[PDB]
């Protein structure tokens, strides 16, 4: 889906995330939950987080942030050749977690937002184009498996 140039940008940007995977993960999930509270309802382990202060204080939210972004980082490093890596996540998110694809669009928007917020002026126009394309590629492939499943 992406040029070599663009994957190079993606993985350069991802270097920022890897310097603090838990901090980026936490902010991504906070941005997701605060912006779209219905998403929090999908996590019976975060459902108790009534306030953003409680979210910020939750070490388990940070932990999940690390899981989510580690899984994404793994995927991104495959530069689109990610069928094996994406399959179980499509299946778990459609069949077990019941996550509509729209919420994957929300978390993609949250990643772009967090990158800007944590790295203002350091996440260039090209970098945003490339990262956006990578996230859409990820979403588009998840969506194909959701359609296979009828979800
Ligand atoms: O936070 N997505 O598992």
């Amino acid at each position: 889906g992406l040029s070599d140039g663009e994957w190079q940008q993606v993985l350069n940007v991802w270097g920022k995330v890897e310097a603090d995977i838990a901090g980026h993960g936490q902010e991504v999930l906070i941005r997701l939950f605060t912006g779209h509270p219905e998403t929090l309802e999908k996590f019976d382990k975060f459902k108790h987080l009534k306030t953003e202060a409680e979210m910020k204080a939750s070490e388990d939210l940070k932990k999940h942030g690390t899981v989510v972004l580690t899984a994404l980082g793994g995927i991104l490093k495959k530069k689109g050749h990610h069928e094996a890596e994406l399959k179980p996540l499509a299946q778990s998110h459609a069949t077990k977690h019941k996550i509509p694809i729209k919420y994957l669009e929300f978390i993609s928007d949250a990643i772009i937002h967090v990158l800007h917020s944590k790295h203002p002026g350091d996440f260039g126009a090209d970098a945003q184009g490339a990262m956006t394309k990578a996230l859409e590629l990820f979403r588009n492939d998840i969506a194909a498996k959701y359609k296979e499943l009828g979800f």
